[PDB]
């Protein structure tokens, strides 16, 4: 067991191995709290964080053994991928805390998008990226849930990584957010993942915002200014009577016409976003799809793009005690192996 350390950042108590130095906090949020750090022992900077409240509650703690499952089956350049997972406690009955360890990477898409305006090459390069990732997640029967551009993260290479998953079932921006997920649609397609990196294309290809609404409703009204009123072919897969007759009873809008919306695009790039950008989530197109669209012609390789081990999820299923959630989180920390030291970094 390592020696940990004590210091506070930002009114937060970190207790982590001495070999993590330089701690500075990049973020807090509900979600969690987060810090870069220098590991001594690698010679690389680090994404630090730090589960808050782990088993506070049934829900906390099934949703900590969530995420500490999702990120130990993460084997991907595009998704992130964990370097460490550890607590200081040194049994079971102190365990109440979880760090998880990662590379830390350049900026995040919104200070890219705030720093410059992208070329059509380095938007097909990021898009391509998020959808080879996405392959990936999606090929484990996983749904990220939450893809936004303070969720995705690049090097001075432009190469990216996919970060936090989406850890509700069943603060936090809604503007990447698929329509049916904000309406308690309540059967989730892998296309919501879909919508969202087809929010994010529109931003990097015209630096704005493409829904960014002021509340739940706005978040709706501008959505449908864009795709239109839902059509017969999806009003018949409502069943409320009422739902049905207050979408009647709006000013039926015209879905627009992407190529004047996106004028200056390239073609190509307009013709994905209607693809991605589809009230029905049944028609939007998929990410092994999308990877082989003619946009990414010059980055598609159909045997470089590949795809995930089985992933047990059973656990979802599941209603257990507190306790019982804890100590199998527990095991999963006990049980981590770290991954080896890429090859570029060892020598002769
Ligand atoms: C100079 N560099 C920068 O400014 C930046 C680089 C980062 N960066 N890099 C990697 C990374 C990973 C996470 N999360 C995380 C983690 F920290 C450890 C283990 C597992 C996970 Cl999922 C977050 C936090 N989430 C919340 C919104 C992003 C930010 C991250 C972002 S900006
Ligand atoms: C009041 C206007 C709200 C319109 C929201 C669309 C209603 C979607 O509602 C959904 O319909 C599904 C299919 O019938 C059901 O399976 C889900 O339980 C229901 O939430
Ligand atoms: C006015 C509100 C517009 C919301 C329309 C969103 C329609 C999303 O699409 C729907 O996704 C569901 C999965 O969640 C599927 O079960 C339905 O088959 C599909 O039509």
């Amino acid at each position: 067991r390592p020696t940990f350390y004590r210091q506070e950042l930002n009114k937060t108590i970190w207790e982590v191995p001495e070999r993590y130095q330089n701690l500075s906090p990049v973020g807090s949020g509900a979600y969690g709290s987060v810090c870069a750090a220098f590991d001594t022992k690698t010679g690389h900077r680090v994404a630090v964080k730090k589960l808050s409240r782990p088993f506070q509650s049934i829900i906390h703690a099934k949703r900590t053994y969530r995420e500490l499952r999702l990120l130990k089956h993460m084997k991907h350049e595009n998704v992130i991928g964990l370097l460490d997972v550890f607590t200081p406690a040194r049994s079971l009955e102190e365990f109440n805390d979880v760090y998880l360890v990662t590379h830390l990477m350049g900026a995040d898409l919104n200070n890219i998008v705030k720093c410059q305006k992208l070329t059509d090459d380095h938007v097909q390069f990021l898009i391509y990226q998020i959808l080879r990732g996405l392959k990936y997640i999606h090929s484990a029967d996983i749904i990220h849930r939450d893809l936004k551009p303070s969720n995705l993260a690049v090097n001075e290479d432009c190469e990216l990584k996919i970060l936090d998953f989406g850890l509700a079932r069943h603060v936090a921006t809604r503007w990447y957010r698929a329509p049916e997920i904000m309406l308690n649609w309540m059967h989730y397609n892998q296309t919501v993942d879909i919508w969202s990196v087809g929010c994010i294309m529109a931003e990097l290809l015209t630096g704005r915002t493409l829904f960014p609404g002021t509340d739940h409703i706005d978040q709706l009204k501008l959505i449908l200014r864009l795709v239109g009123t839902p059509g017969a072919e999806l009003l018949k897969k409502i069943s409320s009577e009422s739902a049905r007759n207050y979408i009647q009873s709006l000013a039926q809008m015209p879905k627009m016409n992407f190529a004047n919306v996106f004028i200056g695009a390239n073609p190509l790039a307009v013709d994905l976003l209607e693809k991605m950008l589809v009230l029905d989530s049944d028609k939007r197109i998929t990410a092994a799809q999308a990877l082989a669209h003619a946009y990414f012609a010059q980055y598609h390789d159909p045997d470089d793009e590949p795809v995930a081990d089985p992933y047990d999820q059973s656990f979802e299923s599941r209603d257990l005690l507190i306790d019982e959630w804890k100590s199998l989180t527990y095991d999963e920390v006990i049980s981590f192996v770290p991954p080896p030291l890429d090859q570029e970094e060892m020598e002769s």
